[PDB]
């Protein structure tokens, strides 16, 4: 059975950083691509970043240079989302997803394997 195990979520102050991990196990294929998606309150699920077994990481979501980096550790079968300079609008449930096709796709319906989701809450600064 395929399992995508997420870790690293939680609360962050505005301007802070966070790194999410997604450990893949039971993967049955010689190739993959893996994505981070997020679902903000009241919004549709959107792709944040993607990486594959042959392609280096790319960021789908507009922000800056900047806010997001996707990386992987092949020996640990794990993919990561490094986040920086976080803002309140980055609050969301963050999901890891996987598929056999090693091109990069932002389409949620292309992914048949999903992590359970982890909440990231970015608090606001005084005003």
């Amino acid at each position: 059975q395929v399992q995508l195990q997420e870790s690293g979520g939680g609360s962050v102050q505005a301007g802070g950083s966070l790194r999410l991990s997604c450990a893949r196990s039971g993967w049955p294929y010689s190739t993959y691509s893996m994505n981070w998606f997020r679902q903000a309150p009241g919004k549709e699920r959107e792709a944040v970043a993607g990486i594959s077994s042959t392609m280096s990481g790319i960021i789908f979501a507009e922000s800056k240079a900047g806010q997001f980096t996707i990386s992987q550790d092949n020996a640990k079968n794990t993919v990561y989302l490094q986040m920086n300079n976080l803002k309140p609008e980055d609050t969301a449930i963050y999901y890891c997803a996987a598929r056999r096709d090693y091109s990069l796709s932002s389409s949620s319906d292309d992914f048949d394997y999903w992590g359970q989701g982890t909440q990231v809450t970015v608090s606001s600064a005084a005003a």
